[PDB]
């Protein structure tokens, strides 16, 4: 009977067993004498290997998936009803992401543990990288060294510049139409290969996460503050999800559609419960189809377009979670983030929540993308993974609720056009 | 009646209005107190963004346009005659570029404002870059540090190494014939995407150039010396164009063809006037067709090949202009150029005059390619653009004259072969 | 009668004449006064150009040949009999490689002329490069700077990380099947282009090698130690070949097949002699086919598969030679190699003995790949080429013997399957 439960989710059960084993081994080694830091380095080495493996692939993913999605997936044959959905998604997700950054900088869960103008000028300068091979590992930083300001070259990937340039590249390829089909197919092949590599690497994730946990449990001064930091991080994420799902999305539905959002929740309550249970938008998709069709009575076309694409492109709770987690790792490491990196994380949270289900088994890769877009030490992911089992259900329910409200909004903004088409 | 003039050339009129607005705003701010240099940095920021965009695009252009041109365009179905044109172009253009580099180093318009052996060895070393990913942003510089000479890695793109390697790459691809079509098409698609990006960016050029002008007017010591420097630069370009069009090209026609070049000039006078009026070789191409066909009576085939390809590959006046302008920017900044960078600019001027009309709206990109091949500060282009409205007509006229003399030379070097073919 | 000998091998005779001319000119200049080191730098400059050319081409070769071989060449239509061969090759070659590294570090031909744990951890870190554009020119090195260990970015190509990533990439390409054809063809075309470039550059090899030889002869202290160093290096290579082809391969045949290996030698004696005479596995291939078929009586299928692919993938003597030569250059320069670079050279020798005949005229490129994978000065190759005319015959003989024993081993490990197939 146990096999029928564990085997069907072998990767998840392996990761859970690895986390438990790493935590208990870390506790046992903590019960021992203060360990030689080289022995800790050997212990936490497979985690370093996993982090390096994933950070090796964070580059080809942003090179290829942006091009493939912008060129290939974006088809305007859906007409205005398509755009009314798309402009919704990239609008609500940011509202989520910024909200997280507002909350985590207000609560500062881990905090107890250059001017802003130059920071924003540096943000804009790194957003247009004057070189493209040097934007793969180097950003430009303004240094006042002591009144003549200059621009030196930092070390760290320039995620924003590459993302901007390849968004432009994908848009141009899409505008070429069919004459660029050869390169569209080439980059689609590269994307499939890189996703195969990500899946292949993530099978090694159990042992890497186990070693990361066993290397972080040993090297903390006292658990009495780390446990409180993690608890406040959970509190921040849950408060953000509540504020987004229960106050912001109903406010959008009220201001745009001007229909009672509480009736909408009464309709999609079954979908929300099924999203909490399944913890997957794709699995919950039939339930939300049934709810929005037979309960709210919205048009079949608007649902049939919005829901299948909103379940993979519109995830709000994941964006808020990733923003809060990146800022929490920044604060817990003592790294205070300026106004040029807060916007960087608040944009990479969006651009990594877009691809957190469009690319299977890429949550860790997206978290590392966010943590390396702001130059942070990417070794504290272990604390996130040790707790990223209760938040997943809530942040999936928030995504499903966001998709439902997107379907409602798009239907209410295109009812006249659909009626006119159906009349003929 | 005004829209019939401004509307047709919307980009040109936008750039002119931007330049005028930037100049008048700079004058007004100059009438104010010495401004905080940070306020100047904010003022001159959109120009910085434009230069960063263009310098971002200078890499894929030399990666892809060289491949597309050498592999795709070069087809020897034209036979010996085709070579008799090509070896002409890449010769006379150089005769232009070097000439400019001489004149600007004899007049030194902006000057008042390591041994050469090691410099040439450094030129040859950077011509064969031992690494290709490190040649995208780093050149090798010889340092005597104090008798044991060594080689360190400077900062700045290695334009010569990339150009040489990809000339070899394109030549090999062309020698593969049809078996390499699947990558010829890939690089052609990439070239079209990059050209679309250049056009898209150059629509932002008005605001960037306006801000560059308004940030350069404020931050100069006195307008007198700058105006004199610009006047001397324009005089140098005029002298170079006169010496090339009126003395060098007739000398080539005399030494090779041994026919009176003044009769040729009398014949192509109409084409020269129409080139001055139109300021475009492509628009003057029908006029030079008619002139060279019904006035000089050269063969139809030699004209039909040379002129359509010479109007886009053979521009000598543009090469002389670009060499003189790059050296003038070097002299204004006080950057004295050694014998390893003078050859660099005198080669990049040729390789940019080749692609200054094969790629629409890529003149600024070519100027930045030349200014970054020799490690110069790319912020003085505004001074060039302030005066680059009277030199355009004259350099276009010189290009058209060069194409006409190339047609004459090629016809006189293939009359026997054409006669033998026509006899059968 | 002389042209019938020199003309057929024009590249080989050109290289020999260049070596002789460079050596005699170096001797004559040695008879002169101590020369200005700048004159020596000028003399040894074409050799520097050749080294830079080849080191420029070592990157696209490992980018493209790995993909082309792992994806394209590896076809499992040969069934298990294929794997029984392949697992043999990559296991014999390593034995050939490591053995060389054992002898050269034991004999240290040129020697008279960070802990190991951190070295191996640095090996593993450089084998998983956290960045893929920074892995093209930079490795990570552990520095104890003075108890808090850190990781700083060294300078030098990260050959191992790129090889590992692109082995993974090619394996994924091959596993994804026929949907990757549009990119397999792209990389095959790129590989053929780069092979054409390697052949084109290697035609310039005579003059570069002559200048390298002259520059080395001019700039060494005394021949009394250099001649002894080269003699000991040749003795080490010969000892390694004798041990591998006389003690190790017969031991493998005895332990696996349990048949008298001396009878196997008696069977392939003609093949061994023809391999020594021809100094080429491909030319000897008909002779070893005839010997193994009509003398040992092994199955036609096993021979017809193993020999044609073993002649181009299984060269053991070349791996031993390259490992010994790289370590000999390391010792002769006074560069002591740690345990993290000994494994690097012992793996790059294996991965460059595969591509030492799969890519014609790429022996120098493979030697430079090995010498730059361990951060060595690539100017001592001339002293290898001065003696690399007697060792070629012996290493070719060892390669042919290895292929013959591979055929024997694979036949004895698949006799039952072949008999069962033939019975039906
Ligand atoms: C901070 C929050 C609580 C209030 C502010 C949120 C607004 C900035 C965003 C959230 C949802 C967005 C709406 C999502 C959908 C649309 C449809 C879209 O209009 C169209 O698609 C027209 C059709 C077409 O583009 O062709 C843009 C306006 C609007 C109302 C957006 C307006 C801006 C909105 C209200
Ligand atoms: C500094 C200037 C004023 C005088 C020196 C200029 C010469 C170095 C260049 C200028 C034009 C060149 C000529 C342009 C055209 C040709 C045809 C070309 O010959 C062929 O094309 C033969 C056919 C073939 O290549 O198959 C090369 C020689 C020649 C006379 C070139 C010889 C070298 C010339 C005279
Ligand atoms: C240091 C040397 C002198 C002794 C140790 C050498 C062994 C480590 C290597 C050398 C040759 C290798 C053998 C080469 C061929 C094979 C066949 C191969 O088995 C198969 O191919 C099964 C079919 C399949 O793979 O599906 C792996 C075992 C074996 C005996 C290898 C076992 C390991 C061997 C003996
Ligand atoms: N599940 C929903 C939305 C969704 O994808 N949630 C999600 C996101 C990332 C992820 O990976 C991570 C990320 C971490 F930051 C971490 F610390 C640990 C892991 Br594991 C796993 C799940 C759906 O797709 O419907
Ligand atoms: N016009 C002729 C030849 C031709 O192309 N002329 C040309 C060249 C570059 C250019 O761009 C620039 C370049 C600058 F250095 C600058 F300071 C400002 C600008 Br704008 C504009 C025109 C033809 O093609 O027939
Ligand atoms: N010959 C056999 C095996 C084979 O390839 N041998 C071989 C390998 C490399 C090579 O190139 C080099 C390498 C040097 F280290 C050098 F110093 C000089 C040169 Br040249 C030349 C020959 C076969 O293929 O059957
Ligand atoms: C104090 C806590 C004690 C108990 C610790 C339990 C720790 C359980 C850790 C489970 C991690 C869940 O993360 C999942 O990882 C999967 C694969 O990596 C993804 O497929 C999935 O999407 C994602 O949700
Ligand atoms: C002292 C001076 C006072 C008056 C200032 C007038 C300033 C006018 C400046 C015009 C610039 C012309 O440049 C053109 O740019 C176009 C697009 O960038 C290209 O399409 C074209 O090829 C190229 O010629
Ligand atoms: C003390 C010594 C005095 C006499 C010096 C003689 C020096 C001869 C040097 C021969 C070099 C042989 O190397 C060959 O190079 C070819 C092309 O590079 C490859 O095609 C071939 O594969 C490879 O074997």
């Amino acid at each position: 009977r146990l096999c029928d439960k564990l085997g069907k989710n072998l990767l998840l059960t392996l990761t859970v067993f690895g986390v438990i084993l790493g935590a208990v081994c870390g506790g046992l080694l903590r019960l021992a004498s203060p360990i030689h830091p080289d022995v800790v380095m050997l212990i936490a080495f497979p985690g370093d290997i996993l982090m390096r493996m994933l950070k090796m692939l964070i580059l080809p993913l942003i090179i290829s998936s942006l091009i493939t999605g912008l060129s290939g997936l974006d088809a305007k044959a859906s007409g205005r009803l398509g755009t009314r959905a798309m402009v919704y998604y990239m609008s609500t997700t940011i509202i989520a992401a910024v909200l997280g950054v507002i909350l985590v900088l207000a609560i500062h869960p881990g905090n107890p543990k250059v001017s802003s103008l130059d920071a924003f000028l540096d943000l804009i300068r790194n957003l247009f990288p004057e070189n493209l091979v040097q934007a793969c590992f180097q950003q430009i930083q303004t240094v006042t060294k002591v009144i003549k300001k200059g621009l030196e070259f930092k070390d760290g990937m320039n995620v924003l510049g590459l993302i901007g340039f390849f968004i432009a590249f994908g848009i141009a390829m899409g505008k070429m139409g069919d004459q660029a089909k050869l390169m569209v197919d080439f980059f689609n092949i590269l994307n499939e290969i890189v996703m195969k590599l990500v899946i292949m690497i993530m099978w090694y994730s159990p042992l890497g996460i186990a070693c990361l946990i066993c290397g972080k449990i040993i090297a903390i001064k006292d658990l009495e503050v780390v446990a409180r930091q993690l608890g406040m991080y959970m509190v921040t994420v849950i408060i953000g999800l509540i504020i987004h799902g229960g106050i912001f999305l109903p406010l959008i539905y009220f201001v745009v559609t001007r229909k009672n959002p509480f009736s909408f929740f009464a309709g999609i309550f079954q979908a929300w419960i099924t999203a909490l249970g399944t913890a997957s938008s794709a699995g919950t998709l039939p339930v939300t189809f049934r709810c929005l069709e037979e309960n709210l009575g919205i048009d079949k076309r608007v649902t049939r377009f919005v829901l299948p694409v909103g379940a993979t492109i519109n995830m709000d709770g994941t964006a808020l979670y990733e923003a809060v987690a990146a800022i929490f790792i920044a604060q817990m490491n003592g790294v205070v983030l300026d106004g040029g990196q807060i916007v960087t994380v608040s944009l990479t949270a969006t651009l990594a929540s877009v691809g957190a289900a469009s690319i299977p088994s890429a949550g860790l890769v997206t978290m590392l993308l966010i943590l390396t877009a702001v130059g942070l030490p990417t070794e504290d992911i272990s604390l996130l993974v040790a707790v990223d089992w209760l938040l997943d259900r809530m942040r999936t329910s928030v995504n499903v609720v966001g998709d439902s409200f997107g379907a409602g909004i798009v239907y209410h903004l295109s009812k006249s056009e659909l009626d006119t088409i159906d009349s003929q």
